């Protein structure tokens, strides 16, 4: 029984590698009793979501200055289709996923 520690390390890894890293684990482990905190129904989800934000933003101070980013826009009718995940960020999240499971002490799997 170690879900609090799994949530801590998973939140650190998701905060580093983005919301697609959450989707990678959530699709692979959707019903797993250790990983169910990625579903919104769990008591652990509130701690998990807070830990991702903590890992993202930290607690370091910074002063506010200048005009707000709500002013203006990038341009009228600037819509475009989404790009595929063909970048090196895919090979990164694939290896970082192995590294998470290895640090949690979870079982390896062959290619």
């Amino acid at each position: 029984g170690e879900v609090r520690n799994i949530v801590d390390k998973t939140a650190s890894f998701v905060a580093r590698n983005g919301p697609e890293f959450e989707a990678r684990i959530r699709q692979n482990e959707i019903n797993n009793p250790k990983f169910n905190f990625l579903n919104p129904n769990d008591p652990y989800h509130a701690y998990y979501r807070h830990k991702v934000s903590e890992f993202k933003e930290g607690k370091a101070q910074e002063p506010s200055s200048g005009s707000s980013g709500s002013s203006g826009s990038s341009g009228s009718s600037g819509q475009r289709p989404g790009d595929p995940q063909s970048a090196q960020d895919k090979a990164r999240m694939d290896k970082e996923y192995l590294s998470l499971m290895a640090e949690l002490g979870e079982a390896p799997v062959p290619a």
